[PDB]
């Protein structure tokens, strides 16, 4: 309905610092709030997936966010599958300036992943009592799904920039077939990203086990600058969700949508779970764990491109363990600690006892919201600033 | 009316800083301006209440400001009833670095609550010949109310983020009943913080003598962050003050609503009055006072949370005396001082006789209300910036 | 036709910063775009009236601003009636520090003002070849009116934040009779400020030469930060010029809109004129110039009430003779000199002939204009930023 | 539709930074891609031209554009014709101070055009394989387009702020008949720039090869500041493309549209292509190229007018080879290299397969595409930052 002009319309698109939760006509107790999500069998209390960065998941993260009642994902692409010891790589990661992450990447990231490092990054998961959830890419998938499906892991993630079930590719390159993958494989598989309801509703017909949304707005991102795609996240979420809900009529299957990337706060995570999110996918927040492989830095997954880099490090610092991030004690007066605490006491103060209520809170379009009173906070970096 | 994505609706909500104030047909001189508001039988000149703030009132300023004609609220479950001297606690928080003040405050706070100081501090302010008000939350208020009652204060604000009249609690806390309260205490009885219309109407229909509007504009507030939850000002109000004229259709009751924070200037406060307020609550431009018990610092209430805090503490400085800041003369050019002269001015402008009047004033969306022209004042830190 | 709640409507207005000019279907040499207006019989060249303001005008800018094809405002309530020789003055009140001014002035401005010094500055003025023009607020023209008369001023500018045909005033101040007066007065007698159509209309119906619109916008203004109250200046002139219009049908008399404040650069004087002025009324950019009282400072003269000032002083530096800054050669690439060229050279680039026709450009809503490219001008500090 | 006030209307016009590309339901390899445009008889692998700018284009970047499948264009107005050896001119220009080189150019700009350097600088970049574009302003052309003519050019552009084919002149000045010229050169003959359905259908219908697109969103632009003129690019472009379709219907000739400055990433070129624009012109991403003339900086082509600069000149910086900086690979995280790499991928994310499909991709409203999830880019300067 918005015209840019003749004969090219648009529609409006709103981010995440542009809207507002609005209270209903009860409140409750935080304690009473029931923050669960559940994908394929596997039920989580903690709506909180860890992205699959290697600044924010190793082994040892996977099983401690796994014990928290969270999820976390190693890429299978990344540092862990390639090199035997990481932690030396992420050393050097962390270590150089910011002139020279970028070419330092683009030779770390050369070296080939090793097989045998996918079936061992799952099997010591496993073995310590961790849900092990995997990513990879749609031509990491052709190559590594039987792999991972050997291995035994709990959860496979194909993600990227877009997964597509129409993908044109040359024919030296094996396009992934995901209705199929979605049927061979023996546990459950999510798909992403998106943003639009027509391609979510694709990836569940396909047989996603849940989908993942969000083009660019991730902090260490750079896909937005680079190549001016993206809907920003309140937007986006909605669509998929209308998609989720429509597909749920048509089948009877629930296929949650998850919000990934973007997120700083516990504010942040409310507003998208407002939108229609089941749970959320977060990295620069973990990254500043006390655990976090980064050693305080936090690098996007297409930094290391040899030809075209679509995310940058930043240095997120470290902030509290893990622990505190998602159940507090908040050391913090910013909403970054305590993560499942700000969910379940927004919910209270909105009155919605579960995910679902959450979801169908009154939203208003409020690009004050952060800046109404906050000219202090904003001058001498404190609180929201 | 608007659409964040399919299935997801919203309504446009506007800030403070997004509105300006209309002229009408007629001037007025200021002095002919009348800015009074009244609750349950007390009349007061100046419609500015000072925050119940541990940086803000103490019963010294509690007193000063009744007498200059406005009022302070003291918390009654901050150090003033925790501390028999709250001097050098005051200090202490004032003294702290930027990293240290949360978990300080997370240890002060703990000391418990002596009823034997809820009543001193009533009996004090009343001796020296102020108007009692005191603030609980509502826990607090299942607690402490009939203590309150008993000391005879002659105001009480029951306040917290959200108040209800629908609370939901594990029954080991005691749920408070606004109704009960509101027919038992023996003075009128503030409810608040509320931003709808439903709630705000629901807090008058069950007996509030005045209702308190906002949540997270404050100054020294993290909740828009921690929680994502609010509703800008100027829409809150007006929402809460159609609340306000139904009720008073209704049942013949007037109970007026009080903006609540955010305000930093005299210009702030006209604009909330222009939306609907009777009056507005302040803690920041009274922290600023020689008098006031924060040292030149101003913090949140919530600040001090083992769990979750939702404050902060700010450097706001001291500028003048208490009398300069709400009746002048003015010593700065940034509205900050002289806030009752900065009202009749701005009601004398736009030719509102009365606070009435000035709810009923025209007003646009302007957003470029406090940046056109201001090029140089934001540059060299100068007037408005 | 905008809820901000329920009960409180209200209308969008436009800032100069938010709005653009479109070209039309032919372009003309600058050298053959009039810029002409006139007031009373005083044809102008130069559509571009200096402030009454201390650090813009004083007697000598006066004329040489005549001299050059445009005006100059002397202000009978500033130093330049109060002291017989204000270079003293105007050297202290540029050389105090940031803290010091408001106090500084609000002492100075204290001195009473000589009626002498009225016909003193009129008669120079006259006497050197210039358009004498100056201006009282209405009760320092209930004042002095006569004295500004038997000296026989080329216009009288009765200007103040408001003026208004229906003010209301105790019985011990003289509220002023704007029909009478310019009835009486022998001279043109332009009235102001104000932001709507139905004021500009009545000070038109009372006998106005032209009519000043803007309530704070100017570069040293604070008064909408203080009261909350003013019209962005696109929206003012629009409405005020609307008046102007129906006036014209209603009468056969053409009364002047003239824009005024918050104009740093050509650009800013080219949008006011497009959205219906017939002139600017500047004194920032004129503050810059070598001649200026100011010596490269320029204040508000509200900044110096004893009670509630509603200025403040900036530093505007030093650019260039006002020879340069009117009609150049401009010296600098931000458009803040050679400021007739630029409105030439803008009118040329639209097609607009003559002042009528750059009031009938077509105009977008443009946010982006001074933001779209302009990242590395703001970050150096060049050019635009 | 849009009311500014009473009697003054305006439309909605949307920048670069305000609008974001959305994913169809089919993805593509880049390698797929095609980014073809045509000019003329002249097809172009890189639908970018280099800005007619002596920072940015001289002979040697001419060529190894053309030779890399772009173009640039040499300004026949600029240095090059003025000098016959450029090079000490252009380290001048580099080397004076912030506060100089305005009036430095005014003088060295001064210098006349050699009509024999008009023919030398043509025929070596022809001698030397490249094609030989040049620009030239209306009133240059009066004086020169014979010399471009005889000289043999390949393409000619006729670039002004505005180039009309109804300009009002003094009949001292020859305006130029661009239906004459267009029909009288031998090579085919680029005009602009506009920003409008009407002007650029003139254009067109003149015979213009092809209309370049823009007011001032330029880098090292202050025309908008200067004069309040422009349209922000995306509302431009579409404008004039739906100008494109309706010449083409009406005539059967196709006229690319080239939006032209503002653009610093890929995803701002990507951005323009969807609103459709069939090529890119870009300066300032060249002028960062190591072979660049203008050795790190970057000036407007009015920054030199004696009278009414409306230029600036910026820091750029030297960040790689022209081959880097067009196909890669990229050495950087912002999207300021391998711009043709960029392209493709976008096309690929969004499933389109030819420039014509990218012009026809969904677009969304989304100021906050480049600000969600980027506070540590910004505040650490770093990727979008
Ligand atoms: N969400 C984002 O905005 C984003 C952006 C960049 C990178 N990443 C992250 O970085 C990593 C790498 O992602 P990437 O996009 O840079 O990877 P990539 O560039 O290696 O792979 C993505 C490409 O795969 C192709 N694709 C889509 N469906 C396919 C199919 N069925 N078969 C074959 N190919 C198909 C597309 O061309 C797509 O651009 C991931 O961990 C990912 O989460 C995320
Ligand atoms: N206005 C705001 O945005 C805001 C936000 C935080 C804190 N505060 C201030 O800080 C102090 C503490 O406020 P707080 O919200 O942090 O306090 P809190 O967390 O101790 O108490 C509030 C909680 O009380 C509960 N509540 C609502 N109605 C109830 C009822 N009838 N019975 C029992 N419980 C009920 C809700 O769960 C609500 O979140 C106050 O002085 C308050 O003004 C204000
Ligand atoms: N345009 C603005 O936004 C603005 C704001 C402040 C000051 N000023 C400038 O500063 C100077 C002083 O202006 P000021 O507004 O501070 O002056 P002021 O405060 O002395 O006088 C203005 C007051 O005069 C009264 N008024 C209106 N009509 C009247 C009438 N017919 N009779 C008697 N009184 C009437 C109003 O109460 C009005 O607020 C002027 O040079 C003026 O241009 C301008
Ligand atoms: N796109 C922009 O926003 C912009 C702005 C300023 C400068 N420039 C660049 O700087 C250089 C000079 O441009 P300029 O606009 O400063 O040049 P300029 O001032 O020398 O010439 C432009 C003037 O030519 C006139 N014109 C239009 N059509 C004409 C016609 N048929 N006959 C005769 N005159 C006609 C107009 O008065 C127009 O303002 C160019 O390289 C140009 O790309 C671009
Ligand atoms: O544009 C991108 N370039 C990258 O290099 C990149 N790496 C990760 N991701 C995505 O970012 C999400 C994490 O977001 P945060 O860093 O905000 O937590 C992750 O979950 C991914 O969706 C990237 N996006
Ligand atoms: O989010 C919040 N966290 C806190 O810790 C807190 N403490 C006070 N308040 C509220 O802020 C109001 C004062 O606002 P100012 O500081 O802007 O004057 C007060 O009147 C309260 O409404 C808080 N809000
Ligand atoms: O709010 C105000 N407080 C003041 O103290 C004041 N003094 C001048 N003016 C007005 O500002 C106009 C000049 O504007 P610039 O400084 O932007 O040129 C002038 O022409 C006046 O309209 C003031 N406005
Ligand atoms: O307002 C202007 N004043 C100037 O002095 C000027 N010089 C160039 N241009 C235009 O800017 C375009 C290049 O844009 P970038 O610098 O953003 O690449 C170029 O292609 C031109 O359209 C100017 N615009």
């Amino acid at each position: 309905n918005i015209t840019i002009g003749r004969g090219k319309t648009a529609r409006r698109a709103y981010g995440i610092d542009e809207i507002a939760l609005v209270p209903g006509v009860r409140t409750l107790d935080p304690a009473l709030a029931d923050t669960r999500w559940k994908v394929g069998a596997i039920e989580r209390e903690i709506p909180i997936i860890a992205s699959a960065m290697d600044g924010v998941v190793d082994s040892r993260m996977a099983v401690l966010l796994s014990e928290l009642g969270a999820l976390g994902v190693v890429n299978l692409e990344g540092i862990q599958t390639r090199y035997e010891d990481p932690n030396p790589i992420l050393d050097r990661i962390a270590s150089v300036g910011k002139t020279e992450f970028v070419g330092l990447m683009q030779e770390l990231y050369a070296e080939p992943i090793k097989p045998e490092l996918i079936t061992k990054r799952i099997q010591e998961i496993q073995a310590a009592g961790g849900i092990a959830a995997v990513s990879l890419t749609p031509v990491g998938a052709s190559k590594y799904a039987s792999t991972v499906a050997e291995a035994g892991a709990d959860l496979l993630f194909i993600q990227a920039t877009v997964v597509s079930t129409a993908h044109l590719s040359p024919e030296s390159v094996e396009s992934l077939d995901l209705v199929k993958l979605c049927q061979e494989m023996p546990m459950p598989v999510v798909l992403g990203n998106c943003v639009t309801y027509e391609v979510s509703l694709e990836l569940m017909r396909a047989g996603a086990a849940a989908v993942l949304v969000g083009i660019g707005p991730g902090a260490a991102s750079t896909s937005r600058g680079v190549l001016g795609v993206g809907v920003p996240q309140p937007t986006a979420i909605a669509d998929c969700a209308a998609a989720r809900d429509d597909y749920l009529q048509e089948t009877g299957r629930y296929v949650p949508v998850i919000a990934d990337g973007g997120i700083i706060t516990g504010g942040d995570i409310c507003k998208c779970i407002a939108c229609g999110a089941d749970a959320v996918m977060i990295g620069s927040p973990i990254a500043r764990a006390a655990e976090a492989p980064g050693r305080g830095f936090h690098w996007g997954m297409a930094t290391p491109s040899p030809v075209l880099p679509r995310g940058t490090r930043i240095n997120v610092g470290t902030t509290g363990t893990i622990r505190e991030i998602l159940v507090g004690p908040a050391k913090l007066d910013d909403g970054t600690h305590n993560l499942l605490g700000a969910i379940k006491t927004s919910m209270g103060t909105l009155g919605a006892k579960d995910m679902k209520e959450m979801q169908q809170v009154d939203v208003v379009i409020a690009p004050s919201l952060l800046t109404e009173g906050k000219v202090y906070q904003k001058a001498q970096q404190l609180g929201m600033g």
